[PDB]
């Protein structure tokens, strides 16, 4: 799709068996989701943008459907006031910026 | 042009006279850039990211060259970590997304 900028960005996800909403964040280094399970290993992290840092947990090779197309990536977890994919899952999608 | 998201999506901008690099942020609303001066008065804003609120300076109508294509809108000055160009100038510029 042609995605326009008059509004955000915003797109269903499909992740761990839950449908989401989340923002097309070209800004952002990685996924981050508000609070939800995943399966498997963890780490925490320390994730920064305006305002400070929060504390997420880090978790790799999670499968996501975005748009109807399918990626695996790392998805950090935590008290992120909005859920965004960040450019780690945008290439996946073959996402551009265009202009 | 075309931008991929492998890497972060830099550009020059260039805002009374002087050049500088800022992120373009389809997650973000508004544009807002490090400390800097700009001339007429200002307005109070407060806005809010993944680690909390900041308050920042809006100044309008304000010149304002992205990758050399020429907008002219609100821009805010304030402690951000890095400078964003956000949906505001975006759309100035005839940015979408694509995949
Ligand atoms: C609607 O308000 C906004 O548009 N806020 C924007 C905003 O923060 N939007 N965020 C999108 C993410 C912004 C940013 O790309 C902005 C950003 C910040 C730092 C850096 C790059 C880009 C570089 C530093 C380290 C790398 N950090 C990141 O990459 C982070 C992570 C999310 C991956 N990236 C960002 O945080 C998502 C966001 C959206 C709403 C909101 C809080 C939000 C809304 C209402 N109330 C509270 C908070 C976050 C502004 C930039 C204008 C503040
Ligand atoms: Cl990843
Ligand atoms: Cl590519
Ligand atoms: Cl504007």
């Amino acid at each position: 799709p042609q995605i326009t900028l008059w509004q955000r960005p915003l797109v269903t996800i499909k992740i761990g068996g839950q449908l989401k909403e989340a923002l097309l964040d070209t800004g952002a280094d990685d996924t981050v989701l508000e609070e939800m399970s995943l399966p498997g290993r963890w780490k925490p992290k320390m994730i920064g943008g305006i305002g400070g840092f929060i504390k997420v947990r880090q978790y790799d090779q999670i499968p996501i459907e975005i748009c109807g197309h399918k990626a695996i990536g790392t998805v950090l977890v935590g008290p992120t006031p909005t859920n965004v994919i960040g450019r780690n899952l945008l290439t996946q999608i073959g996402c551009t910026l265009n202009f």
